[PDB]
């Protein structure tokens, strides 16, 4: 049903500056991976078989991740790494493929998602902004439940978090009558910007992953810096949009504490370095 | 005096593999700079002024990391972000120059010291390896002790650093009649890589920074594929050689267990995220 | 109704080596732009909208080509060299989009063609070899005669061209009853890899311009070096199979004589440097 | 004596744009090769052994040129295709060296010959813009006897080449006495940028070959966004500064026109292709 996703990657990562300055921030280490793997992986987690990549000119990194490598094969052969290579040959599945297309000025998110038009055609998609992860605990990953919500209601899909109430002012907020269940949706009517800490909406903050209709692409070319919120505002004159509940846990990389966040909690779960890891926490004291 | 340093960076390091895939392995992200900013830095604070890179055809992002980055730099001024615009455009000192040099084949660090033989010509020089980082606490760092102790003796310099009896097995270990004590050198007759548990000449280990003279690359071109350990040898038979201590602590980069006690140690002591990270931890057992 | 256009351009050049060795064959200068420009500009103008590369992790140069330069835009503008930033502003039109998937090995045309299966998805769809530059004359391009052929009959099509008779041995020829008419089809039964000059089915060599269905993708799943010919070689139990003949001039780049040969031709027909570069070449003697 | 030469190609050249708005305007094929080949080509057969590159973050293509490159290799070997293997490996003798320092902005030909102060050091040396290509028919060639007439005379040399009396206008112009003889060498006072039409000083343009002392260096660093001709004037004060006149012939790249005489003219005399290329222009008026 849903079998594409958007990740628009064309930043120059301004925030977590040093560290993006010459690599893609999407690059950026996490453990022993690069953060961007993490978001494929959610994707492909959630039955996603193409995964259109927004780009820039300075990010060739990204592409060559999910691509082979001759010269890095050869080292590994020749040392007889071969359970390496095993891991770094098949990053992603046979049946999904990684595609390109430029963004060619940052002129924000809508027009990114607007860059994957003729990739995307008349199909219903994703979109995950990949300066965030999401661990999901349960089994089952919000993308997948979101999606399933969306095969079934035929209505746009905006995933959101409980944020604690004294720190609304930091967030996109949806617009609900009432909050919905965690892995739940309800119909929303809006999102608002940074609302007061006085007088949000919610305390439901957009976290950056989306279910939208194809219809979203000429909404996009339509929009009064084209910004996707008011797309979906018009989408909103013809279709039910609802506001999907995460179970799981956001880390916000794109911003140097969350990323040191993700690195603390993800590098505890590290199927193989997650002990050894703890140990090096405690030796602190 | 020492005022050249040879940083050989034309290895593919597949043994911090994932992460290092389609960046550098000297561009993996360290709370939040790529790991070679702490080695240039190094050398900075111990008195270099030509970083000598022996470098790879995949290792640009290396370079344009001391080079300044228009797009970013003009986006950073028309978005007003001035303290980030100081972050990535005075990395290193306005005379301190990086200059290249490609390692045509990886051949071993003494075929990378020798790629640098027309730059680096009559002068003595240092060299450090950037997959160990190097932690001063005492305001002298160890590299700095070590060039002084270079300067006085006119004896070649290998840093070292004990490590347990039973992973002597592990490293370069260097034969010397007594132990110098923490920030001090002694003479010392070779290194033997990886000697067997029981027949180790000493417990201090090369640890990947020398003060060397020019005269070893002439040695180089002679070796009995070209082991930096057989150019000191030749050496020993005409000059001594000393091996320094260190008083300083150590981050092997290239293994993920190193690598994570580098995230954890610097972060901790960040001027800014220090004490907000310092509360990450505490929020985590 | 033919609106993909499929370009392989993921070999690494072994033909036209030294120009080839560190920037793409198909960036290669031919009179003052690349030659890839004149591939891109034949489908464009037989209105293909989107064209989709498949490619290497060396040609990120192509793609680049297609895309905005912020540094050198800026240059422009600082030089108010005005009219030269129009044009090399919009190089493809602004209906046009480029798109990338990475070929993860060098297994042949085949191989190419099935990598963009994702991006194809059930639409028909044009093959451009880009080593080939078609030059036309007649106010209507070969390319587009021969989709409008495919509309009309829903039968593949392979461009073709007459070659002198003690030359057939250098070709891929096809086997049709007669040959047809120049800007005319017929239908084919099979291709012969460089068949002996005694021994040719026809003078009708294969050019590398090719309309398929989106069946063929499934074909080239089930081929016995995916080999394109015998994927056509299947569709012919299902369906015609016709070759289509030019009306227009073919010129090899992949082959530095036949690249020499478009320097030559398109030089002397360029419409500002033309009548200059005649009298260049008078100059001679 | 003469053994370090600096090639400053950090420019973007907006002047031969089309087909350098993606790769270096240096990479621009030239009938086989990327233009740059010529120059060191030219530095190399005149006695240099350390080509410096003053290069921008855009050109690792220059540097990969001069470098291996691992996948082509092995593709052309097990391709069994041992004479173009040739063409690839040993494009410089195993002694000359090629190192590359970043011009961090295009302030002019004097900011790109500081740049390389850290490594001329206080060697005397070439300097060589490898925008204009020169070819020598007298088996000694222009640098070459330019070098013989510093080492002479110990007095820099300017290397030129009489313009039309019409296009004065156009070219730094040396203000010299009398015309030196092809071949030949006078003092100089300085070079005039674009002198109108009546007030020339001679009709001797400055071509972009010189040899310099070390000391221009430190002149560079005071000149009254840097001037090469300007350092040139303060040398003036204290040494003789000649006009070196040439006696081979020049095709500036830069230009559209002056680039296509370069690819008719070498084309004529390549060793293969020169015959038949000769009989493809035949074959045409």
């Amino acid at each position: 049903m849903i079998k594409k996703a958007v990740l628009p990657v064309a930043g120059l990562g301004t925030r977590f500056l040093p560290a993006s300055k010459s690599i893609p921030k999407e690059m950026v280490t996490v453990v022993d991976r690069p953060a961007i793997e993490y978001v494929v992986r959610e994707a492909v987690e959630a039955g996603i078989e193409q995964i259109i990549l927004v780009t820039h000119s300075s990010k060739a990194s990204i592409e060559n991740y999910f691509d082979r490598n001759f010269e890095l094969e050869t080292t590994l052969e020749q040392k007889k790494k071969f359970d390496l290579l095993a891991e770094i040959t098949q990053i992603v599945p046979e049946h999904v493929s990684v595609i390109s297309v430029r963004q060619p000025q940052p002129l924000g998110l809508g027009h990114a998602v607007l860059c994957a038009k003729s990739v995307v055609g008349e199909d219903d998609f994703a979109v995950l902004l990949p300066d965030v992860l999401v661990k999901d605990g349960s089994g089952q990953n919000d993308l997948s439940r979101m999606i399933s919500r969306y095969n079934s209601s035929q209505a746009a899909q905006i995933m959101v978090e409980a944020v604690p109430d004294h720190l609304v002012d930091q967030y996109g907020i949806v617009d609900v009558a009432q909050s919905p269940n965690e892995g739940e949706s309800i119909a929303m009517q809006g999102i608002v910007e940074k609302p007061p800490v006085g007088a949000a909406p919610s305390n439901l903050s957009v976290v950056g992953r989306y279910v939208l209709p194809a219809k979203i692409m000429q909404l996009l070319e339509n929009t009064p810096e084209i910004q996707l919120t008011d797309a979906i505002a018009m989408l909103q004159d013809t279709d039910t949009v609802e506001a999907y509940r995460m179970q799981g846990q956001t880390f916000d990389c794109g911003s140097k504490l969350g990323y040191l966040k993700a690195v603390l909690h993800y590098g505890l779960e590290h199927p193989k370095l997650g002990m050894e890891f703890k140990q090096l926490i405690l030796e602190l004291k």
